[PDB]
């Protein structure tokens, strides 16, 4: 219901909530999160064609990496799209297909069939 002791696991600052603790329930402030890439959320479809992930570390991780919603500025359903903690689907992706270089061979396994 309320939060008055959410300590960041990066700076260690006590606060009520932030960008990640607002809807991601992440114990980190907006001063430590690096949306540029670290916390840079990712597009669900992006985790499917970028990490070739399936119903495991996307919507079956239980919890399925907290997701969100926005309006992709590209040509897609920006009326109600959904995103996902990028850094989460990133680590899970490496353990999913193997790693980064491996993730590459994966994109080919999908562009080969
Ligand atoms: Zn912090």
């Amino acid at each position: 219901m309320e939060f008055d002791y959410v300590i960041c696991e990066e700076c260690g600052k006590e606060f009520m909530d932030s960008y990640l603790m607002n809807h991601f329930d992440l114990p980190t402030c907006d001063n430590c999160r690096d949306a540029d890439d670290k916390h840079k959320l990712i597009t669900k479809t992006e985790a499917k064609q970028e990490y070739l992930l399936k119903d495991c570390d996307l919507e079956k991780r239980e919890p399925p990496l907290k997701f969100i919603v926005k309006k992709n500025p590209h040509h897609s359903q920006w009326g109600d799209m959904k995103l996902y903690l990028k850094l989460q689907i990133v680590k899970r992706s490496l353990e999913v297909w193997g790693s980064q270089e491996a993730l590459e061979e994966a994109k080919e396994v999908r562009q080969e069939n």
